């Protein structure tokens, strides 16, 4: 009986043949295996289905941005964001090197492109042999290290020979036998491009790939290793059906110009022709503003590199163009109809939260649980997972180490909460009492736990000075070094102008007085906590509850609290809200140091002001609608990192449909709670009853569009 014909067997304890000390780990990749494939065509894939049913499976695995082979395949083995590991796209360009990059190019084998540290390099430093086969980055030597067994990429090599090649390596002597293995197949990406996600060719391809895995599993059984190997069946991205009618050509707005170069696809980027002479000299801001809102329902959007949604993490690299394009699903962008390969072919590269961009992940073996279905996770988390499977100390990556502990029978690494680096001090009443020049028209422990029911945010800033200001409706962590609130937490239940009051607990700043704000300047103040809480709550009008805010952003901020926040309180039976300013001027996704903060502090209206680049907001509720936010058994989080812009060009307000464009901005700039943690230097939910590993799972979560 073949392996696929046998039923499930619990591998609680690894059954390894002699000469084996611990079960090896094989990483099997199927390029272009969209997550929807297994959902729908499970009955046509008997081998893959058994691996799903006897292992740990996830409906959707979220890939990196853009959704391309090389960036994702390399992010898997490095656990790094594409903006950090160097491989931004299949085709890209580095200004500092004056060289282009391509799959079919001599520059591909250049070690100057590959940054970070792949797993086989990690394994080599800790005396662990690795045998790879056609994995991106295996051909090139990184840090002067090459895998003990490698093969330079040759797509003409038949798949069946690749499987046998790995099977032959498994028979090598214990000292010359690798402990880590990789496998790569071009299907069903190839069939996906040429015929589309819904075709007879992909079904034949899925079945072809399915029998090939069955060949591997039968091969493992004949070697007596079917219960002695950790298998990770993964993919790089999904596949979307392209259309000729749904394609964007830049020439229609610019003309047959030759001063600009466009990297075509659903994740388009633009650089000038005179490069690197005018790579920075070219002002992209003008071109971006000239391309925005040209159509009634435009299916593309010009984005300056820092203005992209933070969830994408696609800014802090030299290779990423300062001008990018975000497109609606099923849409691609190009300069001229001649540059593109084809318009009506199967494509990928769209937003990594799109439904069809989702990838496959199945973990099978003695180390993985049997028939366990887990929630979605990013591919950068897999790197740390493999280190635990190979007994390796992981290189510094972007994955929350330990967040995938629920997949394993016996977790190797037990995570802990980050220590508080902030210098926590107290603010008593000391300075009374200045005139604000404002016109106004006519115990403690119980109120603390009510405002921060999951625990106060911990200050990971080192070594920032923060005070805790307690009110009757909210608790705010105030910064003494910046003289503004870092965060404000409050609970809003299911059913419950030009004036301000001086908070005598904080030192007075000239920007706290209402006389500072005129009706002419676009810059004003906003509240972190809405004043319309519970008559009218006056402590929300404290000076310590205001932040510098553009008038254009107040349109979004007021609608967020007056309409959406109240609706969410009814749908989710109350919500706990934590809000605050975000300062990331170097657009690296992490909080700025005091040094760079002083460099970006503008002066306006004769006063020095540090104005926020973004504003974060975390909404927390109960998973059980019968419970209020003060009595949750399990949490329901959703975070947002909203861009603080002087105008609403991104939204195309023109047409004046306010209730529509705001929510579309909210949904677009949704982010992981971890993302907020990384960018604000705060740590949430530390006093929550669930374990650290569970809390990492919660904080690294993002919803899939469509
Ligand atoms: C995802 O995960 C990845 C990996 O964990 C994160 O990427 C890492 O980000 C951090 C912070 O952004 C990076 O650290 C910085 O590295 C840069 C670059 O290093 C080089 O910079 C100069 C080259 O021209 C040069 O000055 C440096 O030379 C030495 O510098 C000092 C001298 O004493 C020494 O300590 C170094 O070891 C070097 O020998 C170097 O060649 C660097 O500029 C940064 O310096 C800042 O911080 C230091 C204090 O640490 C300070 O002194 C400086 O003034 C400056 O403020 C900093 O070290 C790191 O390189 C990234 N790692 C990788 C592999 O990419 C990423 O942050 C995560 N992303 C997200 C979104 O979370
Ligand atoms: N190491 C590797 C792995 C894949 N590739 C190529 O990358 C292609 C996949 O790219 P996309 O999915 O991004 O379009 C495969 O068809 C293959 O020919 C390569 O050139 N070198
Ligand atoms: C950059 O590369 C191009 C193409 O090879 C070359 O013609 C040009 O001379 C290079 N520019 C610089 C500054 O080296
Ligand atoms: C690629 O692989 C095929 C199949 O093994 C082989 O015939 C061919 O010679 C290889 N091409 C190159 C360039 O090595
Ligand atoms: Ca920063
Ligand atoms: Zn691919
Ligand atoms: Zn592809």
């Amino acid at each position: 009986k073949s392996w696929v014909e046998e039923t499930c067997e619990s591998i609680d304890t690894p059954e390894c043949p002699a000469e084996f000390e611990s079960p090896p780990t094989l990483l099997f990749s199927l390029d272009g295996f969209r997550a929807e494939y297994l959902h729908t065509w499970g009955g046509l894939l008997p081998v893959i289905s058994k691996l799903k049913n006897c292992g740990t499976y996830t409906k959707n695995m979220r890939p990196m941005y853009p959704t391309k082979t090389f960036p994702n395949h390399y992010s898997i083995v490095t656990g790094l964001y594409p903006e950090s590991h160097g491989i931004i796209d299949n085709k890209m360009y580095d200004p500092k090197m004056n060289a282009s990059f391509s799959l079919k190019s001599k520059e591909k084998f250049n070690p100057l492109w590959y940054k970070g540290q792949p797993i086989w390099v990690t394994a080599n430093h800790q005396e662990v042999k690795s045998g790879t086969y056609f994995w991106p980055g295996s051909d090139v030597e990184i840090d002067g290290i090459l895998p003990d067994i490698y093969k330079v990429y040759n797509g003409s090599v038949p798949f069946e020979e690749r499987i046998l090649a790995v099977l032959e390596w498994l028979q090598l002597p214990s000292h010359e036998r690798p402990h880590f293995y990789t496998l790569y197949l071009e299907e069903p990406d190839s069939s996906g491009h040429s015929h589309g996600p819904v075709s007879s060719e992909v079904i034949k391809a899925l079945q072809k790939v399915d029998r090939l895995v069955g060949m591997l599993m039968d091969g493992l059984k004949d070697l007596g290793l079917d219960k002695c190997l950790n298998l990770i069946l993964i993919s790089d991205h999904g596949m979307e059906q392209g259309s000729c009618k749904k394609y964007v050509y830049l020439n229609k707005y610019l003309g047959d110009v030759n001063n600009v170069k466009v990297v075509y696809g659903p994740a388009a980027r633009l650089r000038p022709t005179d490069v690197p002479e005018t790579y920075y000299s070219f002002n992209y801001e003008a071109l971006a503003k000239n391309l925005s809102c040209r159509e009634p329902n435009q299916h593309f959007r010009p984005y300056l590199k820092p203005f992209l949604p933070k969830r994408l993490h696609f800014a802090k690299s030299d290779r990423i163009e300062p001008l990018t394009f975000y497109l609606d699903p099923q849409w691609q962008l190009a300069l001229n109809p001649s540059e593109r390969k084809y318009c009506g072919s199967g494509f990928h590269g769209s937003d990594n939260l799109f439904s069809n961009m989702q990838a496959l992940f199945i973990g099978y073996g003695p180390a993985f649980k049997h028939g366990a279905e887990v929630d979605s996770f990013e591919n950068i988390e897999v790197y740390n997972l493999m280190c635990d499977l190979l007994g390796l100390i992981p290189a510094p990556n972007n994955g929350s180490h330990g967040s995938l502990n629920h997949l394993l029978k016996k977790p190797i690494y037990n995570p802990s909460h980050p220590k508080e680096e902030g210098f926590l001090s107290q603010c008593p009443i000391k300075s009374t009492s200045n005139d604000l020049g404002c016109t106004c028209d006519p115990e403690d422990d119980d109120i603390y736990h009510m405002t921060v029911p999951y625990g106060r945010p911990r200050i990971l800033l080192k070594q920032h000075r923060v005070c805790l200001l307690q009110q009757q409706q909210f608790l705010t962590g105030y910064s003494l070094d910046l003289l503004m609130p870092l965060w404000a937490s409050y609970t809003f239940l299911s059913n419950d102008s030009n004036c301000l009051y001086q908070d005598l607990r904080i030192p007075l700043s000239p920007v706290h007085k209402c006389s500072y704000y005129k009706s002419n300047s676009k810059l004003s103040y906003g509240f972190l906590t809405p004043p319309r809480l519970n008559h009218i709550y006056s402590e929300a009008l404290l000076t310590s509850n205001i932040v510098p805010m553009y008038q254009s952003f107040q349109v979004i901020w007021h609608y967020l609290h007056d309409t959406l926040l109240q609706r969410y309180a009814h749908e989710r039976n109350g919500i706990n809200v934590v809000s605050g300013p975000v300062f990331d001027f170097d657009y690296d996704g992490r909080y700025d140091s005091l040094e760079i903060l002083k460099q970006n502090s503008r002066v306006i209206r004769s006063q020095e002001i540090l104005i926020p680049t973004h504003f974060f907001i975390v909404l927390t509720s109960c998973k059980q609608l019968s419970e209020t936010p003060l009595e949750c058994s399990a949490l329901e989080s959703s975070a947002y990192i909203l861009p603080h812009r002087p105008d609403n060009i991104e939204s195309c307000t023109h047409g004046k449909r306010e209730s529509s464009w705001v929510e579309e901005l909210l949904t677009l700039h949704r982010a992981r709670v971890t993302d907020v943690e990384l960018i604000t230097g705060l740590s949430f939910y530390q006093d929550r009853q669930e374990s650290v590993s569970e809390l990492l799972r919660l904080k690294t979560h993002l919803p899939i569009f469509s």
